[PDB]
């Protein structure tokens, strides 16, 4: 399949190259798949979603998204025009409040939430987790990231925003999750990015498109807007049966394009996200 005037990310994940404009995927498009965007929630009815966005938790009062930040997000996982995996289910989990923040505690009860929470929803394909947020090195933080991908979750978080490593930020500094950096259009690293040994992967990061509250769009920037590429290249290759979301990352990193990416310090992966789809 052929999306044409694809937002410039969505055309990088399936391209050899930057600079082109059309976003080529298999049809099945991560049907049979779920993503769970870990964030500010969801506006579900956003006609972008065509009613496969659902909230499923919130800790606060509401699990309406008021800041805009999880429905950018959930956009580029799964969104008809915005998203990577086009086809696949949202469920949106509210750990974040309206001004985007929240407490270690409340993400960690989400984290355990979706670990639990996936028994009682259909994803014959598999399940994916994506965390667009952080804070400091915490154990108990990556420990609940860990626990999620080891209950059989495809677990993908932001590096972060520092232009620093990445090894004292959490979940990015997780082992066993995917951690994912942001480049830019012209495969520079963005500039924002966080790196280091615990990076996995790069996607899309800077000056992404994608749906916003009030049945609107916006691009914005940041390791959020690259990892909602990785979770839905993974729910999307999960359906194709190419990998399993114990192995997703590790696969996505073997896949990926190397060495094409521009100013990436010394002990960093040189890799972004491909989805090696052949029309």
């Amino acid at each position: 399949a052929a999306q044409t005037n694809a937002p410039w990310g969505l055309a990088r994940i399936s391209s050899t190259s930057p600079g082109t404009s059309t976003y080529y995927y298999d049809e099945s498009a991560g049907q049979g798949s779920c993503v769970y965007v870990i964030d500010t929630g969801i506006e579900a009815s956003h006609p972008e979603f065509e009613g496969r966005a659902q909230m499923v938790k919130t800790y606060y009062y509401s699990s309406r998204d008021g800041n805009g930040h999880g429905t950018h997000c959930a956009g580029t996982v799964g969104s008809r025009t915005y998203g990577v995996a086009k086809k696949t289910q949202l469920f949106g989990v509210k750990v974040l409040d309206d001004n985007g923040s929240g407490q270690y505690s409340t993400i960690i009860a989400g984290m355990d939430f979706v670990a639990s929470d996936k028994n009682n929803r259909n994803c014959p394909k598999g399940v994916v987790a994506s965390l667009s947020l952080g804070g400091g090195y915490s154990s108990s933080v990556n420990s609940a990231a860990a626990r999620l991908q080891s209950s059989g979750v495809m677990v993908a978080v932001a590096a972060g925003n520092n232009n620093a490593d990445a090894r004292n930020y959490s979940p990015a500094s997780e082992p066993s999750v995917c951690t994912v950096g942001a480049s830019d259009r012209y495969d520079r690293r963005s500039s924002f990015s966080n790196y280091g040994s615990v990076l996995d992967i790069f996607g899309p990061g800077t000056d992404i498109l994608s749906t916003w509250i009030g049945g609107s769009t916006r691009s914005i920037s940041g390791t959020s807007m690259a990892t909602p590429h990785v979770a839905g290249l993974a729910a999307y290759l999960m359906t194709l049966g190419k990998t399993t979301a114990a192995s997703a990352c590790r696969y996505i990193a073997d896949t990926a394009n190397k060495g094409d990416l521009s100013n990436i310090p010394f002990g960093t992966v040189n890799l972004l996200a491909y989805n090696n789809y052949q029309a």
